[PDB]
């Protein structure tokens, strides 16, 4: 099939190079459009006030000076003469779990893919301890299997998949599981120290034992050497609360003017 | 009741000062913790690699050099001997509609307060002499209503206000999120030097902003209220994916 590939670490990242090579060996056609450098640390929204620069690296690669949402949007609206069937973002050098997903760069690229009517998948690697080469080939192998399964057995396509792969060899993996998002921000206290000049500074400390990381969550599966799969929303409207708020607003109207 | 106020425009912004004064005149207790500069245009994630600095301006005001999420988090984890009942963010100088909400700085503050177990509301002004007094009058009425009539507290209210006088306002309406940028083509132009540049085109031919949306409400001079998610987990799809994953495993 015809696949598009993007990320948020940059076009020169080793994670995006291995992912692309694995797909071509499977018999797919792959185009790549990625940022010129690491974009993590800035806003994810679209640029509308200024024009955007772009240059070509090779016959299959384009470099873009902007956000990862700009990359996917332009590629499907006239930048190229190419009609893909699916969008894949990755592979990230750091995991994306729990309540950190909403502001993730890797996820943002897949989000823009579904807005235009295409199923999308996000893939991350769970590394630890910041000369050991990461197991990128392991994450790539899991990607080519999910894609081939979506081809024959499609999904309702009103959802995107978030995937996290443990940093080990394939022979040590234990299997696949479907999980939910957990929480961690609640159990993070603050700290107080002094700089070399004697001014008070503040740190955000580590997580405590009272965190939501029990059985059923994505945090629990990755610690037991399992691959996590979590379906997430695409529309932030809570429809199951509309009828109640409407009656709540009716009372507010009569109490005022 | 006790209220915690924050924003993303700045601690010296006129929008946050009027909001705070109106709440105190209503009989509530107010404490302000806001960013030091107009940091509208950066990431909203928590800071973990570097320490954060903070200064106390007066009796009820703190200036923080970090994201609006850093403001709310620190204020509820030991910075203050204060136990608020609700968090309010605003008032923003522009609007927040459609698919611009997910990456909004104003919303990010209200989002963090919910993770710590507190109800939150975001307020924005739809600017096309700003009418901040009109938005402030609408805020105090909603706050007082929440005390007597509580909500399931698994949702956040997103509020937008038209830029007119109170005498011209027509009422309140419950809406849903619309859309405007899912059909904007790519345009090709040249810079004064000869290079090639690309613009993202304006709103396309057919957009999703009809009856019921949040765009349509403010265009006809109404106040929009939209309940939004906090947990991005789609529980209504866990059944199909499970069976789908089983067939994936059974492919050897
Ligand atoms: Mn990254
Ligand atoms: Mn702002």
């Amino acid at each position: 099939m015809r696949v598009l590939v993007s990320n948020d670490d940059g076009v020169d990242a080793p994670g995006i190079k291995i992912l692309a090579d694995a797909l071509r060996n499977a018999g797919h056609e792959v185009m790549v459009v990625a940022p010129d450098r690491d974009r993590s640390g800035a806003s994810n929204s679209l640029t509308l006030d200024t024009p955007i620069r772009a240059k070509q690296i090779d016959m299959h690669t384009y470099s873009v000076a902007g956000t990862p949402t700009d990359c996917v949007h332009l590629a499907l609206t006239g930048l190229l003469n190419y009609d893909p069937d699916i969008v894949v973002s990755g592979i990230n050098n750091t995991g994306n779990l729990g309540d950190d997903v909403i502001y993730s760069g890797t996820v943002s690229a897949a989000m823009e893919g579904r807005f235009l009517g295409l199923p999308a998948v996000a893939v991350s690697l769970v590394t630890l301890y910041r000369q050991q080469a990461p197991q990128y080939e392991t994450a790539a192998h899991a990607a080519i299997n999910i894609v081939a399964q979506l081809k024959t057995d499609p999904l309702p396509a009103d959802t995107i998949l978030n995937v996290n792969v443990p940093d080990v060899t394939w022979q040590q993996m234990r299997g696949f599981k479907v999980t939910r998002l957990g929480n961690r921000h609640r159990s993070a206290p603050c700290l107080t120290q002094t700089d070399p000049r004697g001014h008070t500074i503040y740190w955000i400390g580590p997580a405590g034992p009272e965190q939501d990381a029990g059985p059923g969550t994505d945090f629990d599966a990755v610690r037991n050497t399992y691959i996590s799969i979590t379906p997430i929303h695409v529309d932030l409207t809570r429809y199951q609360a509309l009828e109640n708020v409407t009656r709540w607003t009716d009372r507010l109207t009569a109490h005022m003017d």
